[PDB]
């Protein structure tokens, strides 16, 4: 037993990470088989940047990539949306079986925190419903990725580009493709309210009482509509029956039905906690899906 | 900017996972060089368990070690405390630099959960004052390892061996030393009174004033004396001057004084949180270090 954010262990993709430099702009970028993926604002000049004027004006010499202590000599180059692909004459040998996937607001994923190439930490992240991540990644970490395990196949599902005002992260898929309403130029943007995902807070409360943790279960229950009413006034989002569905095994586990959870979920909004915690923290914590809270509620690993 | 519950990055302990089979026992083994390190209680016979007793009965070909999908021929056996040393005739091409070192309560580690000799999942963790550790480890976790990588060199301090009544995690050492007054048998140990880690909070109060969380601070100062006297009586571990001494670099950063944060900590104390939060916590967290907190809040790579 025991309750832990938990990240995929990390060195299929830390054989993967290399460090890309043009002019004095240093970041990392993801090699797999002969293509290095990187963020595009790497590319160096010497906001209003039109990335294909300056990709035009540029040479592979102009990309240098260090993979440790061997340079990869760039033969190619191209944009796709927000990231840039350089094609190097090797083909990563550590490259492991891998899928481009992007993620759903509410789903999680592990960070390999990287600088120069070099991996510093690893640790999990959701996607926010408002398409931010709550990371931790300072100058340098730029084209880290997030990324999922299932079995041997990496499913490679974000690259970091930015910092917000609020100290929150935008970044794209790997195909480019942004998340949320942001842009790889210097502007005002900002990150726009979020909302609780109450679905994972429901996986959570039954990972608690999996855990041993049940002062908070009751023997009232609620519809779903009259949770959702709830939910509204709390800045939760609405709560379907593909969630309800989704959380039949937790429950089937258990021996909670889910709107009996919700119940519990409602009083929780209502009343807070009472000076008590819930797996060793003091507020709802929605950043652990069904499937996560199944995974270590049950112990799958991958090779 | 941002503040994650970080771990290090997995790759040069995953190398070394194997699993380790006796009889219908089954859990994890630590391959590095031409030995691999496990929890003597995988000593299966068909507490009051002799295990000098059951491994003089037992031969080379008792014990299973399976490195992946390949077969390591066992050639010798030896005990060193709580640990079995299975000598195999194949060297680990991927053993890591690495040294056997042990932590103090109070230090970090990160942990690579395993079962059947493949990685799981990893997460941090801190040794409580009290010994043992809030893991996330079911059954066949037995033999995952905790670590710290300091550039190139992995410092393992911790291997798992079992669950205490209250959903808590003992161990030994590397050398089989067990981490606090418990035993590989089935007795009514019990973990022992708890402790905060002072020092530890106090880091943490600092990585939040880093990332702009200001509102606990405060125009007050206090004594060591009369900060430690408030710790006691809300269960905190004394605050000793070394603690001050290895926050300087810390309240360098931030301007701000050790014994102010103090008196902060204080006020966190004697009146709550009062509905807000720090760092996304609404409790005082004591798992970072000043080390973690300064490698994140400044970005340490490791290679
Ligand atoms: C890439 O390593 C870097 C990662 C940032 C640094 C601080 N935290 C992060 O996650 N990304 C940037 O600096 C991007 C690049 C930028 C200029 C080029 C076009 C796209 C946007 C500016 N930028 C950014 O994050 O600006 C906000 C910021 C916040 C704090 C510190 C520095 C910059
Ligand atoms: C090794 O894989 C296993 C890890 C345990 C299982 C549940 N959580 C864990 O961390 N370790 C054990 O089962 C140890 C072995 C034991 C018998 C042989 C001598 C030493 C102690 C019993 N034991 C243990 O953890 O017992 C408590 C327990 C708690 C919950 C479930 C099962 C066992």
């Amino acid at each position: 037993s025991g309750f832990r954010k938990m990240a995929f262990p990390s060195g299929k993709v830390e054989g993967c990470m290399v460090q890309v430099t043009c002019g004095t702009t240093t970041l990392n970028g993801l090699w797999l088989d002969d293509v290095v993926y990187c963020p595009r604002h790497v590319i160096c000049t010497s906001l209003n940047p039109n990335y294909e004027d300056l990709l035009i004006r540029k040479s592979n010499h102009n990309f240098l990539v260090q993979a440790g202590n061997v340079q990869l000599r760039v033969i190619g180059h191209s944009m796709q949306n927000c990231v840039l692909k350089l094609k190097v004459d090797t083909a990563n040998p550590k490259t492991p079986k891998y899928k481009f996937v992007r993620i759903q607001p509410g789903q999680t994923f592990s960070v390999l925190a990287c600088y120069n190439g070099s991996p510093s930490g690893v640790y999990q992240c959701a996607m926010r419903p408002n398409f931010t991540i709550k990371g931790s990644f300072l100058n340098g970490s730029c084209g880290s990725v997030g990324f999922n395990i299932d079995y041997d196949c990496v499913s490679f599902c974000y690259m970091h580009h930015m910092e917000l005002p609020t100290g929150v992260h935008a970044g794209t898929d790997l195909e480019g493709n942004f998340y949320g309403p942001f842009v790889d130029r210097q502007t005002a943007q900002a990150a726009g309210t979020d909302t609780t995902i109450t679905v994972n807070v429901l996986a959570w409360l039954y990972a608690a009482v999996i855990n041993g943790d049940r002062w908070f279960l009751n023997r009232f229950t609620t519809t779903l509509n009259d949770f959702n009413l709830v939910a509204m006034k709390y800045n939760y989002e609405p709560l379907t029956q593909d969630h309800v569905d989704i959380l039949g095994p937790l429950s089937a586990q258990t021996g909670i039905a889910v709107l009996d959870m919700c119940a519990s979920l409602k009083e929780l909004l209502q009343n807070g906690m009472n000076g008590r915690t819930i797996l060793g923290s003091a507020l709802l914590e929605d950043e652990f899906t069904p499937f996560d809270v199944v995974r270590q509620c049950s112990g799958v690993t991958f090779q």
